[PDB]
């Protein structure tokens, strides 16, 4: 057959799991927090059970870290404790990466294994608009050589070190670009969750998926991912592109036919071709990938064979 | 900082670990059963050791699939039993990896965990020399699109499946070509060894290093592999030049100062080029990197920390 394990959403549904899990009230409200409207009942049936898998994985690695410390008796240029467990996860834009990264973050964090899980977006290594025009590379923003490679790589290296702090650069999507001097700083956590198109890309030598120990793709059809693109975009006329400041801002002023348009546009012209090129290729390297249906609900599951 | 830990030959003999099994009668009988002068006794200072803690590994991946069966409810389509453990080993030509692969065999099969070792070579996935002619690549053999990619990692997918049957085909150093018909049949082993030139080489798709549950690379000076390379060469005058049906016959009868020049030649120009274009920019990506002295001894291992 396959090196994957398929389960469809009624199969998924039907399983007989070891433990009652229950998120608390409580969680089911930090958990509402985020809430671009998350489907609750689909966080608890699909992703909390997804969550515990992953649990164990890292649990599973907590122990290997301090079975090998023992038996090689504990010399001093071990670490004293486990580097981040890191997680990647990869997507087209608009597929939902962001909101799955971030409830398996607030998922994970329930585990006193790991309560310290953190989540960086590779957006923050976008090279600055600027730089990216001296360039001649803004029409290919998002795409592989629009990421400062090298400093990713210095990152995920240094939190895969255990060296106790990481600075990684932040993007604002308001802006479109990276903001001068802001940083967000990673301090070993327990689990690092680092979320971007780009993160299950290949390239010649050492590459930053050889740093993880667990990835996800979030799959879904082209033509659907197309239509929650479309359907983003015209949401931002009152939202992001509302403020101004944003510099996106002449389209907050589209009608809906005027913004469906310029939002397919966009779509066929680069965001689908980076997805067909460098993010689709990258969809079987993951430990695990979701697809979902067009009303964003999963609809199948694959995980590697243990 | 690094993502390894690091270890000299005197801070490794320097370290106190667990305790034994030592070396029975007996394997030290078998293990003379490959010895191309084996040093036994860093099999068991250096070998040994490198094995229990690659052992640590297994046993966790085995306990980790039957945690993750158990948390499933054993589902139908879920394997029975662990898919099997890959190790793949990355090497220059001459560096060892050979040799190295089989101590790991023989050593890692004394376990009750995982009795069945397996070692398949890459050799058996080059192009056959009719089908490098049709290419045009004969000039080429042992670089990386001199091997059929796509039916290695067709393979090793299907190791990685757990099927019960997985063919590799098998190359003959003595004709220096594919064996038409020949096969060697591998069959669920709980832990496969992969060793190649290619095993830990990137492309832009999944590769089949995406598949290894741990990876070494045996490195050395780039002068002393020379060295080791025309010393072989040399001594294949005796072994397998002499054999009339060698495709390389004609090297038998070569003085030893016709042999360095001519094994000095095929290195300068063959062997060293596709060490430092393809087998090197690889070493960063193997779990552990043992790199030996000129008189083959390990003098610095490094061990991906957990
Ligand atoms: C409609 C939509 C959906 C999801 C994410 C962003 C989004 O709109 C962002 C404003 S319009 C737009 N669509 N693609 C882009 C450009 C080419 N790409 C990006 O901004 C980009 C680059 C790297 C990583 C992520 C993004 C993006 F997600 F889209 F913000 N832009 C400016
Ligand atoms: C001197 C020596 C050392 C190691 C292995 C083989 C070997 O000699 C084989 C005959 S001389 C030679 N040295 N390199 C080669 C050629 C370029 N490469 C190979 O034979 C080859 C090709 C693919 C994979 C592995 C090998 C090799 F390891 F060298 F056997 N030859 C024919």
């Amino acid at each position: 057959p396959s090196p994957y394990v398929e389960f469809d959403r009624r199969q998924w549904r039907a399983l007989r799991m070891s433990t009652p899990l229950a998120l608390t009230e409580e969680e089911l409200v930090g958990l509402r927090g985020l809430g671009e409207q998350i489907d609750l009942l689909e966080v608890e049936e699909v992703y909390l059970p997804l969550a515990r898998l992953i649990h164990l994985q890292v649990a599973a690695r907590q122990r290997l870290f301090a079975a090998t410390a023992e038996f090689l008796g504990e010399p001093q240029q071990n670490p004293d404790r486990p580097v981040p467990f890191i997680i990647g996860v990869a997507g087209s834009v608009a597929v939902g990466k962001s909101t799955t990264a971030r409830v398996l973050q607030a998922l994970l964090a329930r585990w006193d294994h790991h309560p310290r899980v953190d989540l960086v977006t590779t957006d923050g290594f976008l090279y600055p608009n600027a730089e990216l025009q001296r360039r001649n590379l803004m029409h290919r923003k998002g795409f592989p050589e629009s990421y400062n490679r090298r400093a990713l790589m210095r990152f995920v290296t240094s939190v895969k070190s255990g060296s106790d702090y990481a600075c990684a650069p932040v993007y604002s999507h308001l802006h479109y670009d990276i903001i001068p001097g802001a940083e967000q700083v990673v301090r070993h956590p327990d689990i690092l969750i680092l979320e971007g198109l780009n993160v299950l890309q290949t390239g010649p030598t050492l590459m930053v998926s050889d740093l993880f120990d667990f990835s996800l793709y979030v799959d879904a059809r082209i033509e659907d991912i197309e239509q929650w693109y479309v359907s983003r975009f015209l949401a931002m006329r009152t939202t992001a592109f509302a403020d101004p400041e944003s510099h996106f801002h002449h389209y907050a002023a589209f009608s809906d036919s005027q913004a469906v348009v310029a939002a397919r546009e966009i779509w066929r012209t680069i965001n689908r071709p980076n997805l067909v090129e460098n993010i689709l290729p990258t969809r079987p390297r993951a430990t695990l990938v979701l697809r979902k249906d067009a009303d964003h609900s999963i609809n199948r599951l694959r995980l590697r064979k243990l």
